[PDB]
């Protein structure tokens, strides 16, 4: 009934617990410590942090809760608009788009993308192909540079070159310095000396803008059709209303791709190869999948389905480190959570989905290991102890695109490499608003295969 | 290119080599000889048995493989209709009660049957416990009587009272007389058809009964009948209908009770045949099983007891052999072609001997084999069968026998007074018949 609630600082409540580096990380230890809810309080803010399956699986409950805007979604709507990510699911726009994009992130739809994933998939393998002996790859960004890459090419057929750079693209560039705006709003008094990171944020949200709006405008002018998500918002439309995307929340909801898909996919491919390294024998397992079925130079669409080993490799790393690692949620009426903890409309949930996926009571005492064999029959997990891609029709858009990207780009690493954890890495997570293992680094040894 | 074939017999081809008490075990013998696959043609009949870990790895690719019934399974259908086991993939009635019955396998679910599996378990304990000096057991039939109990009583709140008996409940005799004649039937009448309606309808009228009352009554038990009761299939949206719960319920009692209780057999004489092993798992029932009846918890501990029943599963698995067809045209291992609807067998034992999986000591029991599953690769350990058609009563049957087994060595020191040699008798599952051990309580009360 009477709900914990971790250590106040005065009139600031809990709200300077959250200014720390690693937000998320203190919150699970705080789970650990207080159970499968906590209250945690901030001035004009309330919200309750769930971890168990028990609750969490009430709070999934669409009849009951509905997707909320936690701080930092609201923070990041001032670039991602009413994009699918960052708006409410009763606005005009969240149905409208969902509805119009659904079909085109769907198993069958991943077809189509394919051949552009192939493009920079093979970009990754050529530049860890072409290093010197003793050099080492800097592995979460390498995979920031593919997926970026990708989503670039899948979303609006326009090439980053990110293997081509060590400076970013400016509009990565931009992104990632407003995405770091958003959080650190989160952990901040309105003191007049953030003047400047105002001004910079105003910057950066023109620079996505303009050239995102370009390159809609251009597409629009051209009349090109290519196999990518734009072609699609500029001819789809919405069964329910008979409308079409507009120009600018087509471009909301590119914007959105980039942010919602590149540091995500980015940190569960590097997560993924962190604990293949660790963990030698999955490795092994994994590379003998990887070797037997893709036999040909270039992985086919249906060869990235059988990578069945390689899916339950990526299931247990978003099992252990969700990349994006909560998603929050409101009560549409009065409502009994638990059978002992009274819910008034309005009130908001956050679920720790770090916490959730350690949950002794669905997963055995082995919660820490990481085990794929957990995951050899998907049908098997109780329903809602499993969330990394989040819930019911505000649950992931992108899940599809982004299990098929990183089993690709998984299968071919390990097809084309040995790799040596070269340093004995020790875990580090860094947090922005995803989770990846800052400074890992690894060395790869050609296998010789060609491509 | 060739695939290897045993001797044939004219027009009967290979058929007259399952004319045999053992026919798996000559099966085994017939793979040694021949390989990892051999061509197996009856009259109207052709299938491939697969023995290697390189073939069955690809076997159990769903995208390209489905379960096939078996000409056992098709004769056990005869009675366990569209039951789990003996209803096709594309059957409503398959993906409807996999979908409902799956949350009531789960291992969360087994702490809901933990009190019924530790009822009977204390019955064989203290059957045991009352034995006079000099007096034996008779290990499989002590075993089945456990779990035909355990799943009565999980199953639908039935006690058979096996342990108040020495002749069989009369539904247990029509159940083991419908296996016997399906098992016959392979090998092979108007006295054996009319018994075998007889015991279909023997079956069919005590389980209905057992639904009907239950409806009657509308009393909610921990059991699998009640779930089956109030479940509904979140795809359909649609309940099982009364005559399928009843063929789940056979299936339990056909599918469960007989593989369950061989392993706990198998496992018991692996034990006595191997002392220092016996040792160590005593060494761990002793320290986990602190108090007079185990908890739950305590039988996740038992962490050297699960690995003995692996390895017990791998010598023996009780349910040994499962059938796949080709879904389309495919080649299997890069050399054998195969064309949509052809037939694969799984020769279970035999990929459990894969020497390039297990090394030069697949014959020696040694549970030290499965400190990590990480290590065992994909599809080399296949005793609960394979995919979204496994064995659904997996976590049940492993939580089951390692409590009992872990009972069993908490409470008594064994010993194999007659030097057993091992006799493994064939029905559609495997045992070691005539196992016999004596048992000196350690006087630990319950
Ligand atoms: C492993 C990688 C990914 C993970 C773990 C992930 C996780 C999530 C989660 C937890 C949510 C729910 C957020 C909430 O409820 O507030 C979500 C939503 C969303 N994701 Fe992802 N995501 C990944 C990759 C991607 C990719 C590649 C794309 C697109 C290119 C994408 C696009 C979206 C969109 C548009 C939404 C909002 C859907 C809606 O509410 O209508 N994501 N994602
Ligand atoms: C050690 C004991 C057991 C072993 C070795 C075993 C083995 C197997 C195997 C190999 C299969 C696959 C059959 C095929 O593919 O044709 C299977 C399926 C099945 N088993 Fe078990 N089993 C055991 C115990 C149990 C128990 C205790 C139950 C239930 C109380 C059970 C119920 C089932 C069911 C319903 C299926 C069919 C599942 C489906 O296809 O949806 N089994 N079992």
């Amino acid at each position: 009934k009477e709900m914990p609630q971790p250590k106040t600082f005065g009139e600031l409540k809990n709200l300077p617990l959250l200014n720390t580096d690693k937000p998320v990380q203190a919150l699970m230890k705080i789970a650990d410590e207080l159970g499968e809810i906590f209250k945690f309080e901030a001035p004009g803010r309330v919200t309750r942090y769930l971890s168990s399956q028990r609750l969490i699986k009430e709070a999934c409950d669409e009849s009951r809760f509905d997707k909320n805007l936690s701080q930092a979604l609201k923070f990041v709507r001032d670039f991602a608009g009413d994009g699918l990510a960052t708006s409410w699911t009763h606005e005009k726009n969240w149905k409208k788009a969902h509805n119009i994009l659904l079909p085109s992130f769907s198993q069958q739809a991943m077809k189509g993308y394919h051949a552009m994933m192939v493009d920079i998939a093979v970009q990754l393998v050529q530049k860890w192909e072409r290093l010197n002996a003793d050099e080492h790859i800097e592995v979460p960004e390498d995979m920031t540079r593919l997926t970026l890459d990708t989503i670039g090419l899948c979303g609006f057929n326009y090439r980053f070159n990110s293997f081509y750079r060590d400076q970013p693209h400016p509009f990565i560039t931009s992104m990632v310095r407003a995405l770091d705006e958003a959080m650190n709003k989160l952990q901040r008094p309105d003191d007049p000396a953030y003047d400047e990171n105002k001004r910079q944020f105003q910057e950066d949200i023109k620079v996505m803008n303009d050239l995102v709006d370009k390159i809609i405008a251009d597409r629009k002018a051209s009349g090109e059709q290519s196999d990518d998500l734009l072609t699609h918002m500029l001819n789809g439309k919405d069964p329910e209303t008979g409308e079409p995307l507009d120009d600018e929340n087509i471009r909301y909801q590119i914007i959105t791709f980039l942010i919602a898909g590149h540091e995500t996919t980015s940190g569960l491919l590097s997560f993924a190869l962190y604990f293949l390294v660790k963990n030698p024998h999955v490795l092994q397992k994994a590379a003998e999948e990887a070797a037997r079925v893709l036999v040909d130079p270039v992985p086919s669409y249906k060869q990235v389905k059988q990578l069945k080993y390689v899916g339950m490799v990526l299931n247990e790393a978003l099992r252990l480190w969700p990349t994006a690692p909560a998603f929050s949620l409101y009560a549409k009426e009065d409502t009994v959570l638990g059978g002992e903890y009274p819910l008034e409309k309005g009130d908001e949930l956050m679920v720790l989905i770090p916490q959730l996926h350690r949950d002794k009571t669905i997963w055995g005492d082995d919660v820490e290991e990481f085990r794929p064999e957990r995951f050899e029959n998907p049908s098997a997990i109780p329903q809602h102890a499993f969330k990394p891609f989040g819930n019911g029709q505000r649950a992931c858009i992108g899940q599809q695109f982004a299990l098929h990207e990183a089993t690709l780009v998984l299968g071919m690493m390990l097809k084309h490499f040995d790799f040596e954890d070269h340093t004995n890495y020790e875990l580090d997570i860094k947090e922005t608003l995803t989770l990846k293992p800052e400074g890992f680094v690894v060395k790869a040894k050609s296998k010789k295969i060609p491509l």
